[PDB]
Order: structure tokens, then sequence, then C-alpha cells
């Protein structure tokens, strides 16, 4: 590797997986979406912070993905893959999970193969997209702050 790797004074030891890293493309989406689809390894699961982490360190592990693709819209409702190509949405179970979601809402993973044609993340929530939604820096603030995203808006 890099001749940083024969420094005698290098502190530590990474903890990042040998693979050569990259970013999650359309591509790569749609492939690691059917994959996961036909291992199970999401539809009807219940949604959880750490599976949310575990999906995560699993393409890091197996693709080399870089594990900053994998964001969902705010909510409440479905939550939409902002990640164009990711083939995965979150959907509000309506009972007769609760304590990780910012809205309480009981969700669950769900193949959507539509979403390999509209990005519907970035046509119903453009404002979570910041300086690429195609809206002014007070619209999107405007519409955030209505939604009660002051953070996001900050």
């Amino acid at each position: 590797g890099p001749i940083d790797e024969e420094d005698d004074d290098l502190v530590g030891v990474s903890v990042r997986p040998k693979v050569p890293l990259r970013t999650m493309s359309y591509k790569l989406a749609i492939d690691m979406s059917h994959f996961i689809k036909e291992k199970g390894g999401l539809e009807g699961i219940y949604y959880s912070a750490r599976r949310h982490r575990i999906l995560d360190i699993y393409l890091e592990k197996e693709e080399g993905i870089i594990p900053d693709w994998q964001d969902y819209t705010s909510g409440p409702g479905i939550r939409y893959p902002k990640t164009f190509g990711w083939l995965w949405k979150l959907v509000p179970v309506n009972v007769s999970s609760q304590w990780d979601d910012p809205w309480g809402e009981v969700l669950a993973w769900k193949f959507d193969p539509t979403l390999a044609y509209t990005y519907e993340a970035y046509v119903r929530y453009p404002e979570e997209f910041g300086s690429k939604s195609g809206l002014s820096e007070e619209e999107v603030r405007r519409r955030l702050t209505a939604r009660g995203l002051l953070n996001m808006a900050d």
C-alpha cells in the first residue's frame, strides 16, 4: 500500500475494511437494492437506527461503499430515499423503532421499484436538499421551518 503504511511511528490501526472506497452511484444503488431484495434483508423489516448502521457497514464491507448514502426524507409519513437509485423506503406502520424516529412513527422498510424512475424524495421535499433544491435560500428556510425542521433549516 501507500508508503505511509511503512511508517514505524504509525499510530493505531485502521478499522476500515481493506476494500477500495467508492461513492454510491445510481447504478450501485440499483444493484444493491435488488441484491438486498433477493437476499430478503429488508422487505417488511422494522426500521431501526442499528439496522440502518448494519446495512451501511455491510455495504462498505462487501462493495466498499462509503456509508453516507443512506439518507431518507425527514417525514412524517413515507421516508423516501434521497440517493436516487436506492429502491428502499421507510413506511409508517399503523399499530393497534418508535423511540428512534423523531416523529415517533413505527417504520418498516419497503421495496418500491417505481423509485428507479421517479425521484420521489426530490419531487416532494426539495427543501431537504439545500443549495441543490432549485429553491431560493429563503424558500428552503420557509418550507423547512413550517415543517418544524428548525435544525435542518439552520
